[PDB]
């Protein structure tokens, strides 16, 4: 990573958002005048510390980002590091959240939505081809490059929990928002590409109905619902949803990961064609 001072080449600006471990600010590259999204990740000081992110976890997120290159995935521009932080100069998005964009339009044809879901599936497809499990697929991580265009492109913007599946030993923890994680995760079981697919199933469900399939009033209720895979298509929301759509969701939200559709099967699915 570049050991120089970010402030020497970029002019940080307004804060765009915060996370338990990071804070992304909008910056302007001095020599080009181009805008970027600088993500500040505070380093872990001690192995016993519960604060910050271990340089290994940072290493992992940087390598992944450095490897990927797809229209539906954020791109990494530069990486700076100082005494306390590791700054990732990331591509800057302007369209906002996908779900904020859709939730501003009138009715959204079941097909008009599939066009967006198709984009997501691609990005995931790309990632999975390189054997990369995103592990943090959720609305908040799905924005739009530009919202003032004929066919706005979606971008998977975060890669913190992203893991490269290596033959041999595996990981077990690494889980994100309860509302979107898969049962394998909750029960701390062997993880794979299946988790991402479960996530996709949840996205599509919310995408079409506007309701979460496992969102409890409290983190514990949710995890409980997820663990029990007790979702349902209540006629109050899924009354104007095709049979194929529900089938598509059913094949994704299944407890046994081996029986759960894969990114390829989902693209071959008749609801996507």
């Amino acid at each position: 990573f570049r050991q120089e001072n970010v402030d020497d080449y970029y002019d940080t600006g307004e804060e765009l958002g915060s996370g338990q471990f990071a804070v992304v600010k909008k910056c302007r590259e001095k020599s080009t005048g181009l805008q970027y999204a600088a993500k500040f990740i505070k380093k872990r000081r001690t192995k016993s510390s519960r604060r910050g992110v271990s340089r290994e976890d940072i290493e992992r997120e940087v390598s992944i980002l450095k490897e990927i290159q797809h229209p539906n995935v954020i791109t990494l521009h530069e990486v700076y590091e100082n005494k306390t932080d590791v700054i990732l100069i990331l591509e800057l998005v302007a369209g906002g959240e996908l779900f904020d964009f859709l939730a501003e339009k009138e009715s959204l044809t079941e097909e008009e939505a599939t066009e967006f879901l198709k984009q997501i599936l691609n990005g995931v497809y790309y990632l999975h081809s390189l054997q990369i499990a995103h592990f943090d697929l959720k609305p908040e991580n799905i924005m739009l490059l530009d919202r003032n265009v004929p066919k706005p492109r979606i971008k998977i913007i975060d890669f913190g929990l992203a893991h490269k599946i290596d033959f041999g030993n595996e990981f077990k923890n690494i889980f994100g928002t309860p509302e979107f994680v898969a049962p394998e995760i909750v029960n701390y079981e062997p993880l794979g590409l299946e988790a991402d697919m479960w996530s996709i199933g949840v996205i599509t469900y919310i995408l079409l109905s506007g309701a979460s399939p496992f969102l409890g009033d409290t983190k514990q209720e949710t995890l409980a619902n997820v663990s029990a895979v007790n979702y349902e298509f209540e006629d109050e929301y899924f009354s104007n949803t095709s049979a194929l759509a529900k089938d598509f969701i059913r094949r994704l939200l299944v407890k046994d990961p081996k029986k759960r559709m894969t990114i390829q099967d989902s693209l071959q699915h008749p609801w996507i064609k």
